[PDB]
């Protein structure tokens, strides 16, 4: 029965540390976290904002508010998942507060605007630095990858005691906007709204030069980005690229989609190699976040996945390539949409979150990875919780031992007073009993081994072998066998 237990984590508020890098919510959180403990919660997740910590200048790390926050988490007796948040808070759905990346990094952009992901009209997205500059020493002598590595190293040295005490158990490495390994292909600030197909955000000069070099290297130096792709708010049928039997199927289109999605995979791999070196020997799991682009999943072109950088089609598994890249690092996948049913989505959007969830979870498990999930949108109701329960144990309870597959964890978005009062709290507490297979809370479940060094580097051609043949997902039960009631 104990093999069935799934840990439950709760996301702290976006301003758990204030926008001025001070810890102001000690009284409120102490109460709120006591309520989470009373409900059997295993831990919390928190954004560790680059903009707050390295805000005053290069290598001026001010960890003191996060230390106060983390002491409080420890005193409550909860585990902790730390996100290395190298992105801006703001513009993305649910972001109530405003925390840019460091001002001194933005100041570099006033001279070299190509440090930012750039769209086809030339608009600069300031939420994250382009993967184009991962290895370009533009930031007062440092590259973007060096900045990320130094930040993680300073985190390790400063939070060593929380690491040694087994409080911090997971490091989620932010790899893009909203901390997700993707391009900013659906930005509300540039006028996108649901369920627009999005746009390819590869027009910064660094990525343009990368494309020309890749194209010349296959004997097509003339080739350019596709220009029959429409705009943010189009539907697929209204573009020659994404329509049924469109130019996404051409040799040119295929080369472009591979190049764009490959760069994301290489960005993840490089950064995970550095993260693994940092946390070598500590009892933590490294994780990445894959964004849940469920819209247009039901049409042949998977348009919105393609623009986000996920090269996923009926005969090409664009998530198992990513999982295969992660395997050498023993990195986990944190996914989203665990609370969503296809019947809750609008028809127009051609949306299939249930199938997308099944695809990504099955890709992780086939590669031997731990897989965790989050809810995409706020939900307080039994149905949502039952949908999560189904995804947490897709073949139900195993009475003899553990089930064939299960989530390694589930993180709930997001803590507030609303969660810990009234009927909301009764529902949530019941949901946590069910995720624990109705057993008491066990702080020593899922012990981590000392992080081993990443295995040998494999090439992009080796990673891409996972794309085909595309396999059906493992069968999922329609409904959980252990509902909230
Ligand atoms: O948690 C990742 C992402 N999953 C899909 C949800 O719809 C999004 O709201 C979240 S992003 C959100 O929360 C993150 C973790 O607290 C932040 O890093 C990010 O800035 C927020 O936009
Ligand atoms: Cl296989």
């Amino acid at each position: 029965v104990k093999g069935n237990y799934v840990q439950v984590y709760v996301m702290l508020p976006l301003d758990a540390v204030s926008v001025n890098n001070r810890f102001e919510k000690g009284d409120e959180l102490r109460a709120q976290l006591r309520k989470l403990v009373e409900a059997g919660v295993d831990g919390v997740m928190v954004d560790v904002w680059w903009g707050l910590v390295e805000g005053k200048g290069p290598k001026a790390y001010d960890w003191s508010a996060y230390k106060q926050l983390f002491e409080l988490v420890q005193k409550a007796g909860l585990k902790l998942q730390a996100i290395m948040s190298f992105h801006q808070c703001g513009g993305n759905v649910g972001d109530a507060v405003n925390i840019p990346i460091p001002q001194w990094v933005r100041d570099v952009g006033t001279r070299d605007p190509d440090i930012f992901y750039t769209d086809g009209h030339g608009t600069r997205n300031i939420e994250y630095l382009t993967l184009g500059v991962d290895n370009q020493p533009l930031f007062h002598g440092r590259s973007a990858v060096q900045m990320y590595a130094d930040y993680m190293t300073s985190f390790r040295e400063n939070m060593k005691e929380f690491l040694d005490a087994g409080v911090i158990v997971d490091i989620e490495v932010g790899l893009g906007p909203a901390g997700e390994m993707r391009y900013p292909s659906y930005p509300q600030s540039h006028g996108w709204s649901f369920p627009g197909i999005g746009e390819f955000i590869c027009y910064d000069k660094y990525l343009q030069a990368d494309f020309k070099a890749a194209a010349a290297a296959v004997g097509h130096p003339e080739w350019e980005f596709p220009n029959d792709v429409g705009q943010y708010n189009d539907t697929p049928e209204r573009t020659q690229f994404f329509r049924d039997n469109g130019t996404y199927l051409s040799e040119k289109g295929r080369f472009f989609l591979a190049w764009y999605s490959n760069n994301l995979i290489k960005h993840g791999d490089r950064i995970l190699d550095e993260a693994n070196k940092v946390f070598l020997g500590y009892k933590v799991q490294l994780a990445i976040k894959i964004s849940g682009i469920h819209w247009w999943y039901k049409v042949p072109s998977h348009a919105a996945e393609l623009t986000a950088g996920y090269y996923n089609l009926h005969d090409r598994d664009g998530y198992r390539t990513i999982a295969r890249m992660l395997k050498r690092h023993r990195a986990s996948i944190n996914f989203t949409c665990a609370e969503m049913r296809d019947s809750e989505q609008s028809s127009q959007a051609m949306s299939a979150p249930e199938e997308l969830v099944q695809q990504v979870l099955s890709a992780g498990w086939r590669e031997g990875l731990n897989v965790a999930c989050e809810n995409a949108l706020p939900r307080y109701d039994p149905t949502a919780y039952n949908t999560i329960l189904r995804n947490a144990r897709p073949h139900g309870i195993n009475q003899s031992g553990p089930p064939e597959h299960k989530l390694f964890g589930f993180t709930y978005l997001r803590l507030s007073n609303q969660l810990v009062e009234g009927q909301n709290y009764v529902n949530f507490k019941t949901f946590v009993d069910r995720m624990h297979a109705n057993l008491p809370r066990d702080p020593y479940v899922d012990p981590m081994a000392p992080l081993p060094r990443s295995g040998p580097e494999i090439s992009i051609e080796m990673i891409l072998q996972a794309a085909q043949p595309k396999l059906q997902p493992f069968p999922f039960q329609e409904h959980t066998d252990l509902p909230v009631g």
